[PDB]
């Protein structure tokens, strides 16, 4: 239908890996990100992607991520994921504009259904 | 500078009063409301008016309530509040159009301050 573009950031390869076969299988154009440092220096050039990242990075935190992504007036629809999240957390990221935050684990069933809904955000 | 009403939201009496009598002592004008049902009921007469809402209450939870308002499509900037949140609560509030979820205990600064901000949401 949509031609978009899921990219995925995660400072463990593992973790960034297994995700974007998961989402390569279930017919979506993936792209993966080695940094928050790394994505944030492409976005600008980013056209129809979608955004899901993790939290508890090492240089820049999904949160700090997104909201540098506001500073720069972006606008890329976003979901963080994290298995150590908490309530401030979650309240931050959304506050910075994200479609979702979501606790792992989770069914793929979870995350394809926001990536679904969050690309409809997409002009 | 601002006049505006800061409306409270809690099927429990007692602490529904010392919310109510905190923030009256720090000059706010402020109206108690004995349950969400309430308030609903009310809520098509506010002008100029911020809820502050608690979370856990037996027939219309804090978030019901608050996407209750956005059906009648209403509008008043809200604080949801709460000593049993969680991670997908905290998220639905933002996603029902919450100003900020608030964890309990917290000093009367953070919710002042909450209060003061989602004043600036009046029109």
């Amino acid at each position: 239908m949509q031609d978009y573009t899921v990219h995925i950031v995660d400072d463990e390869e593992p973790v960034r890996k297994s995700l974007a076969f998961m989402l390569t299988m279930n017919g979506f154009a993936v792209k993966m990100h080695q940094s928050a440092e790394a994505f944030l220096a492409f976005a600008p050039d980013v056209r129809n992607g979608v955004l899901v990242t993790d939290l508890r990075m090492p240089d820049m935190s999904g949160v700090e991520l997104l909201r540098n992504l506001g500073d720069l007036k972006i606008n890329i629809p976003s979901i963080v994921i994290t298995g150590h999240g908490d309530v401030p957390m979650a309240v931050e990221a959304m506050k910075a504009g994200a479609v979702d935050f979501i606790e792992k684990p989770f069914e793929d069933t979870v995350i394809i259904e926001a990536i679904e809904r969050a690309s409809e955000h997409l002009v």
